């Protein structure tokens, strides 16, 4: 288990599990060829069930949201190590969005009304957005009814079709659901933007062979293919540690959520 010849590579269900796998592809390619070994990869049917595997010592690698990540930590051993770079920053945002036909263009407009989440365990489909209408005094379950739909394209399509009235979502995925045309640019309205947070953490076992742990990361560090990380619209990776999350925990005691 030090040493493997093939590893076990879990990737977040943050969209439908044929789109993160296929995202991914190249990834795959390039990391069997520079580490010689064999990747197989896992994309759990929800977020809680990959930091169930995750703290079981079922993985050898695993991409996490930040807020996942933090919650995996807390009975895992894991590490952080990369993360992806866009422009120079290693940073994204979350989106609050409102379906266009319904008018949904400020947040007075979502009282009263239904706003779509994604994972419970999401940070820019949950704990971000939720803090953003927080902030403007809406609160979940009194002057606004919350649904929950498991991932952000399932949000993007709810707000779209006006399942649901707003919505909130990570600002990368909702980009590249409009350049896919699987989202109308139409149909939706940009109500407001997040603070920047920190990318999601590729992770490592910590038990891995620290040889075989430099080599992992020294891979990510020396990617310089931008066809391969054009799915995420990135230049590069860059390196991440632990405190780099602590922002994230701020937020999670911030709204005092229960995952427990
Ligand atoms: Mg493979
Ligand atoms: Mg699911």
């Amino acid at each position: 288990k030090a040493n493997p010849q093939k590893l076990v590579v879990a990737l977040l269900p943050d969209e439908s599990a044929a789109t993160v796998i296929q995202n991914n592809k190249g990834l795959e390619m390039y990391l069997e060829n520079k580490l010689n070994k064999d990747i197989e990869l896992f994309v759990s049917t929800d977020y809680s069930s990959m930091i169930e595997v995750a703290s079981k010592g079922r993985l050898d690698l695993a991409y996490f949201g930040p807020l996942s990540y933090v919650l995996a930590k807390t009975k895992s051993n894991i590490e952080p190590f990369a993360a992806l770079e866009k422009d120079g920053k290693n940073t994204y945002q979350a989106l609050v969005i409102g379906n266009a036909e319904a008018g949904i263009n400020s947040y007075e407009k979502i009282e009263g009304k239904i706003m779509a989440y994604g994972d419970q365990a999401s940070t820019s489909s949950h704990l971000i957005p939720k803090s953003m209408l927080k902030q403007k005094q809406l609160k979940a379950g009194e002057n606004y009814e919350e649904v929950f739909v498991g991932a952000h394209d399932a949000v993007a399509i709810a707000v779209a079709n006006g399942k649901a009235q707003a919505g909130g979502l990570s600002k990368p995925i909702f980009t590249a659901l409009i350049e896919r045309g699987t989202i109308d640019k139409n149909k939706v309205i940009i109500i407001a933007e997040s603070k920047p947070f920190p990318q999601y953490p590729w992770t490592m076992r910590s038990d891995l062979d620290s040889e075989l742990k430099t080599q992992i990361q020294q891979a990510f560090l020396e990617l310089e293919d931008k066809a391969i990380l054009k799915p995420f619209k990135a230049d590069a990776f860059t390196l991440v540690t632990d405190q780099d999350y602590d922002v994230v925990r701020n937020l999670g005691e911030v709204l005092e959520l229960n995952f427990e």
